[PDB]
């Protein structure tokens, strides 16, 4: 019942002090990012805390950080934390871990260079221009536009075409075989019942893994599985199936399982954060009319006359770029970065028992007055060339740092900017009466909005 | 490991001998049809075995058979077995216990009278007419008819539209948000996975349980508990939802949950059922063009140039019945009832102790030699006026007898009539070179064919 | 996590506010008894809580605990809650249930009428003269005597004789076969970490009952279980076990392991409820010598230069009674009494939902001021003939009320009294140093002292 | 079900094949020495089989076994499987695994050298006598000896004192308190009920570890638990605890309750293996009075007039040597030797998959045929100083072999011969009508005599 409920008091450590059983977990009430401000606050610059009976030490001191995330990675924290039965799923870079992970994460690294990303580009290019072309249709008739549901059939229809050729339209053919599955693979929100039950359940883990009942659903799995046995098959492009197959022509190379594994991953790590993202970078531009102005003025100049973006005038973009960060300073998507303690340590001054998540609070310390002025506020200048100089890469974090980071993040920012240039060159966003103005931030596991984002949208 | 596996053999009741923990399930390799009929063969009129470490006595004496479905159903075998995590769906009649069913079946007793159904055969038939013109579709295209498609989706509009009064072309409409919910409750396969370990890990229920892990799925069952919710709101026809809503203006008046219970039982207990029914039938009908033609040829005397069928010209037809009752014989899809013995008893010269599953294999008595001539041949004419006579009414129990049987008896040959007069009326049905026969049934926990059922579909 | 947590909120019953998974438990920091005492003041006469999920209707009033208690006993509240895996002892009387309760209360009564327990008296009596010659040894040497110790040992030495006919000095042989295991039998504390945790994972009896982990120790129940069918076949006296073993040759007869799972629970109910009773006696009688003395002399009026008590002239003396009644009231050893709710009901102006454990709370209405003048002293004048007719058998209740109330009571009475006299006889009982005065109570799941009693014990 | 049940049938190593759920276990009822033996003479030389889900490699190939236990140790078979709930138990060595066990491993054996053991030879010495003595009661009245109640005694003063300094006679104080927990540690019986399930509920394990049920009962590790913070605070001799407390004034010093946890396994370790062994060993002498009257006179020889053994004169008497050893050929008490394979690899011409037990079947191999002549039959002089050459030492492992071995074999073996020496200085030994003969061993999980041996013990 208090299994660890000792660890902090004793080590010195402050922090909330916890309920049997539950730990603190009643403290997630208002969500993991108020919780992780309120607790840096009130009790400053290290604290810990009990999700059920499992200790999390949260630190926040950049050399503290970098020691975690890039000194020590591969000797003491190799892992994020095991957070539901996942089956088969445990061969996804993401969930493997030790060894089978660094494996995984060579056999993979090839796959996401720039070089090859450049050669994505006209694919993804592709579908931004059914973007607008979707988005002219609602901005033609005089109709609020709920940016979720058309970022969302944007982010799918990159990811059905980048990781297995499949060519759709997804909003138009919102009754395809292939998007109902991968429709269905959405981002955990780990503070909804199961999830909850899970973490003061642990134990309730292994049952479920023997019921073979399982966190990314029979079906998806299923039919994803098979669906890549086709075009596996018919193909004996530049897509990431097909990178993936090449390199399983000094580690072990990899599995036909473990390929399945990574393009479902590669899924649940990009659709729900892209069109996340795409969203609350909208509400910014749309809610400060001379930012988004700004940038369609320096996409213009770039691009004369809706000219179409490529993967080095995309680069070219500062102000763009600005605003991309600045949006993700305000909502880092992921909360946290964790890992797991596996052995004792000593890291800049402090004892670290072996079992301990260690957590960075990255939504929180990208709101920290301490390093950021005017936090609250959307401010794309703060990561113009002039200031890019003193943003400390480990209080900014929305990729996480060090070996196991997003390997994923160029993709991401390429992807989600070539959407966003296609559509401020042709669109311009306004705030409605049902704009939700300020924004209010979800009470559960998920950063995302309280209310949906809609917005007037115009053309140019 | 063992618990009870000595009942058997101590009482004097035959039957296979049980592995420990799995008790005899891996006799269900075959399936529960299969399993039952060797078990009748090769043991005689009654036996024992283990569902895990759940004794379950089968029994085949008529005599017997009537004092559990009839005669002391209310005292000793009122209920079936728990089979899974069921959440508020223990208020379904079906599912629900004791005094507790006996109220929600007075409850809905008048909701399924002959009056009520007569005012229902309109709507029913509207749906008809849909049925064959999309059928004709697909018959003006010479192209193969996969019928558990055609028949499932004529299933489907009889119950939106007869419970809910929501007005669908299911088949025409593949994504609308009231079919997708609804065609996502099937029957259960209670030889497939779960519902297996739930059989060897029953006390794995009350963790699933408390999980809200449940057999009727969340979105499902929150869906149309919140489209109820309108309905009910909108409203303040002749449909099942306002024949409940009217019987809640001796016992205790229809919750509202318990409303809402009762019609996602109905869609589970009819939607499968039914398409599987009219497939099976239209399988013996397309292997005996005799009886089809006869058929077609009894249609046309009571219904004069495709005139429209009529609650009563429906009973008219004796041939029609007779093929109905003939092909529920060969697959009663139910396969087995079942009562949890509840007190201890001595029926008809047999002590049961208290707990045992007493089951009554329907499957292998409506197959017995020892009942039926020729059994395994489809033989309509063993249901005309002269033969019906000498079938004993607790052998041949497609739906169950006594007070728990199928309360939607009249309801569901009314439905599955209505559809094969207006299709034969038009159509004529012929074997396939893909057409399997002999017709093989599925291996698993549902009776339904091996492969799908598909024929040729001819004009008139 | 809050199942059934806003039944009482909706209702209208007032109550402490609970905590998802835990209710509230965390309540029970300070015991049973204060939290009771607490929830009567601040919240008046009825109220509710959540022993984890299962919420806990506390009922305060003569005419509503008579009419759960007494009138509707086999109606509605038949059943005390389930606390453990309990094994075969579901065959014990107090763990049965419904009819087969009833039976079991039926085939027991006549065990237990003044006629089979005055034939008892001189086999208790007996283990009264081995307890005078330990005590005296003790009284000799001055020592403080530990009276858990001694009344530990004369319990044991009454139950082994009266139920299995086993003569031995318990003390004196503290390594005997028959002693090792019934001192093993002590009451549950459902405080401590096991048995909360049964109530806040109630779902982990079915798993602790499939691994055959019993709350009943396997060894003691099977040395029991064995040296009981020794006894049977080497009689094939007047103690528990012929009785029973007569009553075996209108219900169906007591089975040979129901009456080894009565056996053990007679022991279960009556080893350390009489000791701890005796001692509570002896610590009110050596703190107020004027009631030891008045008693004593009582004592020797009726029984003349220390002769031998009698049925009779143990029931002869008032003032005996006064002081066992009197002790009870401040230490009513269950604590609570308990029913199940099987059905809805209403009751007094209350409405009642299946499924509320109904809880009667002795403690804290024995000490009421509401009926009890200066409830926390010892006062056993409240309890002569003059004053005992004022008290309602509904807030006083040491051994419960109605058909379910405890079948020992006489022979427990009896037992004590036995014990006191001829104790009070030949010694006098003086506080000591170490004499924890004023006693305390445990803060854990048995109403025993803090601390153990000890005493100065001289001799007469 | 089958969850890895394919992995040996595909990697092309052969075996009896599994039944869902429970693997191979049916096959243990004859025990795991039986059926080891059947697997090896019908499958050769490599086979696999399934402890429920969990795949168990043997393997009989010496070079192939000096890999497993020698080679790689470190890197690839450094822990024992995982076999029921522990608690802090999980500290003691044999259950600690990798790093920590080595730095356990590290800091315990200077506690096992030899000049450590010869200074602890008059400890054990003492208790020599001590065995005559009993041992003379029973021979002096004519009344048959149960060897393991008189060396179970004898192994349990050898304990207390070598590791607590606590000088018992437990046979003459049957009712010590540190007699009644100590005897409460005996080996796991793991074909019992409960360890039987925790093999096919492995998923059980959590559950159990949660509610605090430990297979180390909680009484006895608390008893031992404070007993030993009693001695290290009154201490502050030669005996396990001191050494410890020692070894705590390169790795991190033994903690505190890392040291009750060593005392407790030692006790486990130490007190059945020695006292069966002893037991094992007095039969075979006393089925061979030949090999008996040959050790007596080599006895004799070195100790004149029932001279008192010494370290340095008990390591002199080869023959002793001789039946120690030939007697651990028949009966290796630990009946299997098993290593958790971490890594995928290669040895030996194999590749073996992370996760699969491997076995040694060292009571299968020390019986073989093929290594032994007539290998049913006792027969002291294979290990003379003349043959014992071509034993292979990983054919014949009683303690193991490698890294991991038994850290008490040298103790262990001069306890034995201790024993063995002051018993047949002073008595003889002789078979009974009793006497089972020959001797069958136990079909349970234990390597024991099915029946306890008795024999006739003469004095000289
Ligand atoms: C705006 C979009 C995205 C954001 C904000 C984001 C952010 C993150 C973060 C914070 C992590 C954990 C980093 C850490 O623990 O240090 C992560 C991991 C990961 N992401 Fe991204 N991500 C995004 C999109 C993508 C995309 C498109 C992919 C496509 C492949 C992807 C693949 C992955 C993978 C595989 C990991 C786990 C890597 C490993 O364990 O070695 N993510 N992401
Ligand atoms: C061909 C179609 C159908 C067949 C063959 C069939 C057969 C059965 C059988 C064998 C039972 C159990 C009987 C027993 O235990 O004695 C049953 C129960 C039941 N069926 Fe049907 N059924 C069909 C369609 C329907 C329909 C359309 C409804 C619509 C309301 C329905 C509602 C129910 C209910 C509520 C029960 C449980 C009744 C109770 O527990 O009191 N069924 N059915
Ligand atoms: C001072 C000693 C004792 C006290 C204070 C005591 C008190 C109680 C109480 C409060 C109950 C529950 C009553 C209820 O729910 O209304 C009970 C039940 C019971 N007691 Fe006693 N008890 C004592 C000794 C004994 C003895 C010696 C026996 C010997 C047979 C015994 C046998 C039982 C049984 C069998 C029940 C359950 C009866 C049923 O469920 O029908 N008890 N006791
Ligand atoms: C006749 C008596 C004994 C026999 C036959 C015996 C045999 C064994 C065997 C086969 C093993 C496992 C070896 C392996 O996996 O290679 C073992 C382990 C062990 N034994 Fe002994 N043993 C005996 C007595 C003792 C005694 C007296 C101690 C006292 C300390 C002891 C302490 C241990 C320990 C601590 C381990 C685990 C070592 C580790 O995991 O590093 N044993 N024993
Ligand atoms: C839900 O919180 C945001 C989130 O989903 O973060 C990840 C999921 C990480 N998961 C492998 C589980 C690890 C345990 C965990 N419990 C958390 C609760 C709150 C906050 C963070 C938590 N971490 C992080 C890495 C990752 C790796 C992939 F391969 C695919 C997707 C993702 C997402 C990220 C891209 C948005």
């Amino acid at each position: 019942g208090t299994h660890s409920h000792g660890l902090f008091k004793k080590l010195g450590i402050p922090g909330p002090t916890p309920l049997p059983f539950l730990g603190n977990i009643l403290s997630y009430h208002k969500g993991f990012c108020m919780f992780d401000m309120e607790c840096h606050k009130k009790y400053g610059k290290v604290w810990g805390f009990y999700d059920g009976q499992q200790p999390v030490l949260a630190i926040t001191d950049p050399d503290m950080i970098k020691t975690v995330l890039v000194k020590e990675c591969y000797s003491v924290f190799t892992n994020r934390r095991p957070f539901g039965p996942v089956g088969f799923m445990k061969s996804a870079i993401s969930i493997a871990e030790d060894e089978e992970w660094k494996r995984l994460r060579s056999l993979l690294s090839p796959t996401f260079t720039s070089g090859k990303l450049k050669e994505m580009v006209p694919i993804i290019a592709q579908y931004g221009d059914v973007l607008v072309r979707n988005l002219r249709r609602e901005a033609e008739t005089g109709k609020p536009v709920t940016l979720k549901d058309v970022f969302g059939a944007y982010s799918m229809d990159v990811i059905t075409s980048t990781s297995f050729g499949v060519n759709i339209d997804s909003l138009n053919n919102p009754q395809d075989p292939f998007v109902e599955n991968t429709k269905k693979l959405l981002r955990f929100d780990f503070l909804d019942p199961f999830f909850l039950s899970i973490t003061v359940f642990p134990f309730l883990i292994p049952i479920l893994e023997v019921l073979n009942i399982c966190v990314f659903p029979r079906e998806v799995t299923n039919f994803l599985r098979k669906s890549v046995k086709r075009m596996k098959e018919s193909r004996l492009r530049v897509d990431f199936l097909q990178l993936m197959i090449d390199s399983q022509n000094s580690h072990k190379a990899l599995s036909d399982l473990e390929l399945v594994a990574q393009s479902i991953i590669f899924i649940f790590a990009g659709y729900e954060t892209t069109s996340s993202v795409l969203s609350f970078i909208m509400y910014e531009l749309a809610t400060h009319p001379d930012v988004q102005q700004k940038l369609q003025e320096e996409i213009d100049a770039v691009l004369p006359n809706k000219a179409p973006p490529t993967y080095d005038t995309v680069l070219q973009m500062e102000y763009l770029d600005m605003v991309v960060n600045e949006t993700l300073r305000l909502f880092p998507i992921a909360m946290r970065l964790e890992r797991v303690c596996k052995k004792d340590v000593e890291i800049n001054g402090m004892f670290i028992p072996k079992g301990v998540v260690v957590m960075i609070p990255s939504y929180a310390l990208h709101r920290d007055p301490k390093y950021w002025t005017e936090p609250e506020k959307f401010l794309p200048e703060r990561f113009s060339k002039k200031n890019k100089d003193n943003i400390d890469p480990y209080i900014y974090t929305p990729f996480g740092s060090g070996p196991r980071n997003c390997i994923g993040m160029r993709f991401a920012l390429m992807n989600m900017k070539l959407a966003l240039i296609r559509v401020l060159q042709n669109f311009s966003f306004k705030p409605c009466k049902e704009t939700q103005i300020p924004l209010k931030l979800s009470l559960g596991g998920l950063l995302q909005p309280e209310k949906p984002v809609v917005l007037k949208v115009e053309s140019r």
